[PDB]
């Protein structure tokens, strides 16, 4: 049941997506090994991903957490890399897209940083890199992300020095660097129904110059 | 310079053409959004687009580009569809019938699946629908498409889900790498690697 719709470059939404996709790449401390060498995207498309039964399994999801964390959902958009991303769009997040030995425990994990997710969408450590060429640095081929509305409900904070169940009494798990003042945070759910994948992008990343 | 020279449905010619429309139609993944939701057309017309130097414009093009990859245009049948079809067939191909912010680059881009032309009839995205009734989806407005001879020569191969050709290629391919019913896209960069020979008039047809 699902349904793309493209968004045209000169929509605001479509320009607001972007801006938050170039505005979170960070440098990461790899070197470029998983996500390639880049400063910034080449954005070729950004769809919107539309799911009459995916919404409705979400916003029921939302209004569970929601009144457990006395009316407060705690809902963001979050970036998802993910070799699964076309499952992910037509079947819904569920157990089979978790990062199961990830340092915040067993769920499916969100980023800030656009560029945290693009390490991701070639597999963990970034796998093989691309399909045709084995470079995880691949400058030509196109990779896709999910920009997604997760609700986080009440979020244990864990500082780190950078399916499982959550914490009692917690939704989701919210992974902040401590070390690295420059790398955002990553989020972790533990039940697929709290995030809804809205938005499929299509990029290159881009050689610097 | 143009004519346009009806054929009868009698004809080989307008039963092949036929073909090749009704045949290459695929289910695309914004579920009509942009082109309308029909499984086939009803075709009104064909007409042969005549016209010498456009022709012979064609022709010299595909000979430079057969001479720099082993004598070998690697000449296609492809479908265009544009709210400008009209310049295209009295004036021929060049930059203002490019897609800018095309996938792969601002070319001007052609379609194996007819139906994915028929997204662009209206503009990019289907635009507004049809300038009458505003729909998209519109089964009363007449719609036209090109069925396009074009010279690829050494094509580019870009695996996916006005600008210059990659150097050392004539023109780009886009491979589909998710949907595996689409059937390939193309882009050149030069308008001349283009002839606009059959101008099809046809509606899309509601699904029973
Ligand atoms: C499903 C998969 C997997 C693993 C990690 C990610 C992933 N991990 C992250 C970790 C931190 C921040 C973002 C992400 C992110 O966007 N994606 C996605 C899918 C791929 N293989 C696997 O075992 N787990
Ligand atoms: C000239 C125009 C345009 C854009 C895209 C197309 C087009 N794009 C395609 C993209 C992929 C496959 C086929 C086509 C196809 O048949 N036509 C045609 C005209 C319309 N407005 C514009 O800025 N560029
Ligand atoms: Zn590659
Ligand atoms: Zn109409």
């Amino acid at each position: 049941g699902t349904i793309l719709i493209d968004l045209s470059p000169d929509d605001k939404e479509f320009q607001s997506v972007e801006e938050e996709m170039q505005s979170t790449v960070r440098e990461h401390r790899d070197g470029g090994h998983a996500g390639g060498i880049f400063n910034r995207y080449n954005i070729l498309k950004i769809q919107k991903v539309c799911n009459k039964k995916l919404w409705e399994r979400y916003t029921h999801r939302r209004k569970e957490v929601s009144e457990e964390n006395h009316n407060h959902a705690n809902e963001r958009m979050l970036f998802h890399g993910s070799p699964f991303v076309n499952a992910i769009i037509h079947k819904g997040f569920d157990e089979r897209h978790a990062y199961i030995g990830g340092m915040f425990g067993a769920g499916i994990y969100f980023a800030e940083n656009s560029s945290k997710s693009n390490q991701y969408v070639y597999g963990i450590g970034g796998g093989t890199g691309c399909p045709v060429h084995k470079d995880r640095s691949c400058y030509i081929c196109h990779r896709q992300l999910l920009f997604c509305r997760v609700t986080l409900g009440k979020s244990f904070l864990q500082f780190s020095a950078m399916m499982a169940h959550s914490p009692p009494g917690h939704h989701s798990v919210t992974g902040r660097p401590s070390v690295n003042g420059l790398a955002l945070a990553e989020y972790v759910i533990y039940r697929g129904e709290q995030a809804y994948p809205e938005y499929l992008i299509t990029y290159q990343i881009m050689r610097p110059e």
